[PDB]
């Protein structure tokens, strides 16, 4: 009989309860580097009392970027200012704190969200070359990538594990390779992205090889107690593309290589996406790979009420509740999830105070004697 | 007709809307300096939506401190410490930052909630000698203040006086002189604290004398643009003390003395249990205040819902409403109201996608496009 407030689990990670904060991109960073914004975001995030945080896609390298703004781990500065974000977390909560690792392939130079997200061309001031497995660009009429060579397939594979090796040395508990969102990875597992016609593209097993290696190379530079898993799409929702069986295959493959979890997501890699949207619209993707691979499985998409939340988990869909936007609309989510559902959360002390009386158990520790 | 999301203005200072986040002791600071603490949550609050931020009671010295880890602006520590704070908040929200400027009299030197609030006596590691308008202790049994000297209430005034200069270098916006919650301003207001025989105690006029100087003295030291207002408690809920007599007479003299503002405590009346009294206002010491003196009346609800909000503006009980516990445990209170109210915020862009599908428009100028 699980439950939404159950301790759980991912590899040695001892988490809180089933609630996860998604990774979602601030683009405030400058040259990589975490800014003042990260400290007010990631700070407040953590006082939640989500049991897991996973930090926003940090890039790999410059050009692994989105946009010019994303959060990066690929230099000592960007280390430097990243530890002084967590140092502030870690006085202020015990949430375990993960980082999802990331290349953003030809989506790569981007605008923010709030600028369009349009492609800057690598000829415009903060534009730069893309990289894919492909020289096709992800929407007509971009100026498209580079299709990879092998020294470029080994410098993502060596600035994964250079970024996986700050994350460790930063004290970080887990590493979330991105694989999702029509991404690098995603790009070669998708036949959209992906018309390479060496070992890299083609079949299946082709497809899946590179985002392995990267898998491995990965799991193999992280502490091996501390856990590493995947984030995927699991459909591209366009006839023909990346769809569940591919997934479930790669899931597989990501049991047998030591992932810890499989966080499932959709979409991303094609502008022709047919996406039927709605509260839990990506549940059903998780539930399959529940039960086919095993692995414990996030589950994300439109969960916004600790009753659907609870659902998820009571009907054996998903292991772990991801949120995203919920948790930017109420960063208490948990707090008021745990309300509604007879449960306790961890709480700073600053705000002990704060919540109706009738709740006297609602934070852990609490106490005024 | 007026609504919580109006603008609305107190001196020269606009604000967005008629909500106001309430001065919060937070008790995270170390010898008065604001700590990543303060970054996180006055970033949070700054982020809010609100009209107005009013920055926790931020003490004139240390021996004005209430607690240990009070938030302080007596030295340039202080000051750098609290500047980081602003600096990013100035970097991510249009808001409106103002302070609460404070000394805690006789209540000064002890522990904060999760430690037991008592005092901590002069002798023991932390504590200090506390000072008031008479030597007679909040409690019995505690060590009671010293009773304060000419000296001791000029030091008081000018320690006010740099605090605010401080404030003002800061680019801090406004200020909120504290003479409520039984602190030191409104033991000099208090007959049950206040035994003073010379010129500073018995009368209305002479207990209102001193917190009317430093009122005076902050306005005379803060750029005249910029607001400069009191926090008052509308009663005490004892008999012989402080009571909305006093807070109208007190708040007519700071009008006259050219404060921006009221802002009235609730004298210890919840909405629960006013609203089943008489015409029923939530805040009926804030609707005779602003009835009758006619200054920008802010008061203290203790509400967590936005019709509540709305009803206190709307049925003139005051202009401005200040939220403490409910933005504690909804940070993003004004934009769960504006959702509710039909209106709008101003939100951070890194936050214009957390819209719930049901709403459009909520966010000011937000937009959105990705490849
Ligand atoms: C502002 C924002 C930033 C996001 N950034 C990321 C990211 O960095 N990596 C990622 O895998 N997904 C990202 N996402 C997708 C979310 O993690 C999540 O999967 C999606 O928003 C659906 O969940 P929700 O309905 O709970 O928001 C982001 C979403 C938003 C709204």
């Amino acid at each position: 009989m699980p439950h939404l407030f159950d301790p759980y689990r991912i590899g040695n990670l001892e988490l809180a309860n089933r609630i996860a904060i998604a990774p979602m991109c601030q683009y405030s960073a400058q040259e990589g580097n975490a800014t003042d914004w990260h400290m007010i975001h990631l700070g407040q995030m953590a006082l939640s009392g989500a049991g897991l945080l996973i930090i926003e896609a940090t890039a790999v390298s410059p050009e692994g970027r989105i946009t010019p703004t994303d959060l990066g781990l690929y230099n000592d500065a960007n280390e430097a200012a990243l530890g002084r974000v967590l140092g502030a977390v870690r006085n202020h909560s015990p949430i375990a704190v993960t980082i999802q690792l990331a290349h953003a392939g030809r989506k790569a130079s981007s605008e923010a969200p709030w600028d369009g997200g349009g492609q800057i061309r690598p000829d415009q001031p903060r534009g730069w070359q893309t990289f894919a497995p492909s020289a096709v660009p992800h929407a007509a009429g971009e100026v498209p990538p580079a299709a990879l060579d092998k020294a470029g397939m080994k410098k993502i594979r060596d600035d994964f594990v250079a970024a996986a090796k700050r994350a460790a040395r930063l004290g970080i508990e887990g590493i979330e390779v991105h694989g999702a969102h029509g991404y690098l990875l995603h790009q070669f597992l998708s036949p959209i992205a992906n018309h390479r016609t060496d070992e890299y593209g083609g079949s299946l097993e082709n497809r899946m090889r590179f985002p392995l290696e990267v898998f491995d190379a990965v799991r193999e530079a992280f502490p091996a107690e501390r856990p590493v898993w995947m984030r995927v799409s699991a459909t591209d929702w366009v006839p023909n593309g990346w769809d569940i069986e591919g997934t479930i295959a790669l899931s597989h493959e990501l049991k047998a290589r030591g992932s810890a979890a499989v966080h499932v997501s959709t979409g991303g890699v094609s502008p022709q996406q047919a996406i039927k949207i709605g509260p839990g619209y990506q549940v059903p993707y998780a539930q399959r790979v529940k039960a086919e691979v095993g692995l414990p499985t996030m589950a994300v998409g439109l969960i916004t009420e600790a009753e659907q939340a609870e659902a998820i988990i009571a009907n054996n869909e998903a292991d772990i509740i991801s949120i995203a936007r919920a948790m930017l609309y109420d960063p208490r989510w948990p707090w008021h999830a745990a309300a509604k559902l007879g449960a306790s959360v961890n709480a700073p002390k600053q705000y002990w105070r704060s919540q109706p009386r009738g709740l006297e158990k609602l934070f852990k520790d609490a106490h005024f004697g």
